[PDB]
């Protein structure tokens, strides 16, 4: 842990759930095949439920949820929201209540299926939108606090400021654990929250290292500006100022969901080349921005990946991966 | 490292899989409940595909099958084997092919989906036991070595004696890097291999720890045969003694694979109070054989829990677990 970054994030409270530093692994088949060296850090084996990048904005939201003396915690997503069930899980844990406001297919699988094998109260409606849920989550809300009850209510992908300093911590860790010199750090981009942190923690150690998100889904309008005010939010709450501009491709492949042949064909080759599982809606489509901006010479020669998880993704999405293989 | 266990082990090739130590936690909450202290291992964080304990294995069934020249790794197991997918999946890593000889329902989800998208050979027969097929592994496998081919055939779970290494090694690791002075170590038994390997390893270290471990289908006979024949097999591998009886109690609630609500009980339970997540076929049971034996006053003052993996029979049998709950 940088003194810097470690003096930084001191008087800011936070649960701890992970209990340790994830790993920093070399791709030797992948490297070889796109001509450059690319590195995986292993942020889905972060160890609470199924692990993932949201596991460190959580230790951040669900200390800012105690301090406030929360007795409920409520968050959105797609039914098959990653997000949402740790969120979830992780408020169970401390003693917490938690409702999920979901969206999509009640089928049982994926993060749904586990949503109910913990018996995590699901509420699922008509929207469209991640955000159109945000005022549906506000109605339980809002109202919930009137069974005396008080909520808190975490943004999409907990992309809220002090959710950001998730990341900010996890660039002081990448930057005592590992003895790279790294050239860029490639994640993928879903509410922007993550890759935020990153830039943020870059930024405040000064480094010329660039930290490239790839969207997911819909690229940017309201997006590519909560990025940037989410970044100036989390820089201001650690009191400090922003180099700017974080790079975004975009590898949504059309839209947030899409699963295609040729993100299918990657989890297959990761999967059988490293020995790691990817996933449809994020690592998949991320790495594939990754492969394809490196053999472009675009990422530099030093690349690290951060793996946010998702292999729930991998077992609800299977069968359209396989009819596509 | 223990020296000891390093230098007995140094002779020994392997391929190397597991790039750290798998972190060991407390369990604030089950340890409140059950009135003593309880710790678990990580190796569901082992890294390779879904992880688990046979990662562990096959860092030796694979560098025995490269030291061979094998081109063709084979083994068997029922269709949401956690050991068949891993172990197809470690050896296309390195460059092998593989062929799972499976038994069961042939539906698309836990292990045999990721089989299926990872693109692994799958062959399903009409067979009963896990040993049934290793007839049929040993028809593919002696015959396919026709076609030039050379085949490695691995045991089921990989309770082969220098499979069993591998938790020779965990021994190891777990007694440098524990700070707990530990009364008995659970863990659950399919083939009895891991604990094979937990029980050779302590006795090596000549350590008063109690190797406890909980049968989860066919308790013993041939079985409980094989376990002492795999401990003292191993144990002539590393020219060492066997101090004699590694515990084993029976929890699997009738037979291997039957679902019940207490397992479901307790996989929400673990889930909800720890953020860990454990499978309904082993450690599940496994874990409820703890909780059971601990509140008995049988197990100790500190416990230490293998998590072993198997996150894919959670989504595979998810149905049937909420069904229960
Ligand atoms: C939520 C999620 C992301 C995106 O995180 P943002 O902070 O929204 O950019 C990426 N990968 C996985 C697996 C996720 O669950
Ligand atoms: C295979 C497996 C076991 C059992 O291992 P044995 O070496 O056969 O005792 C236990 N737990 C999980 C999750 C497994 O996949």
């Amino acid at each position: 842990m940088h003194p810097k970054i470690f003096a930084l994030l001191a008087k800011f409270p936070r649960v701890e759930l992970i209990p340790w530093e994830t790993p920093i692994q070399y791709l030797p088949n992948i490297s070889r095949e796109i001509g450059a060296d690319v590195y995986i850090k292993r942020d889905d084996l972060t160890g609470l439920g199924i692990g993932g990048n949201k596991i460190r904005k959580l230790e951040y939201l669900l200390g800012d949820a105690l301090s406030k003396g929360a007795d409920v915690v409520i968050t959105v997503g797609a039914v098959h929201s990653n997000h949402a069930f740790v969120t979830g899980l992780a408020a169970k844990k401390l003693g917490l209540d938690a409702i999920l406001v979901l969206r999509g297919k009640e089928e049982l699988k994926g993060n749904y299926l586990l949503d109910k094998i913990m018996g995590i109260e699901t509420r699922v409606y008509d929207a469209k939108d991640s955000f159109e849920l945000m005022k549906y989550a506000e109605e339980i809300a809002e109202e919930l606090k009137r069974e005396g009850r008080k909520p808190y209510v975490i943004p999409p992908g907990g992309a809220s400021p002090i959710g950001t300093l998730g990341y900010v911590r996890a660039v002081g860790e990448i930057a005592t654990q590992s003895e790279v010199k790294f050239d860029s750090i490639v994640v993928a981009a879903g509410s922007g929250g993550t890759l935020a942190g990153l830039s943020l923690g870059l930024s405040i150690l000064n480094e010329d290292i660039r930290p490239v998100g790839i969207a997911v889904g819909r690229f940017g309008e309201v997006m590519t500006s909560k990025l940037d005010n989410l970044i100036k939010e989390a820089a201001e709450l650690l009191g400090v100022k922003v180099e700017v501009r974080p790079e975004l491709y975009d590898y949504s492949f059309g839209e947030y969901g899409k699963i295609t042949g040729e993100v299918a064909q990657i989890i297959r080759k990761v999967g059988t080349r490293e020995g790691i599982i990817l996933d449809p809606v994020y690592t998949g489509k991320a790495f594939y921005g990754l492969v394809d901006l490196a053999r472009k010479g675009e990422l530099g020669e030093k690349i690290l990946f951060i793996h946010t998880g998702g292999i729930s993704g991998t077992f609800h999405y299977g069968d359209k991966l396989l009819s596509l293989l």
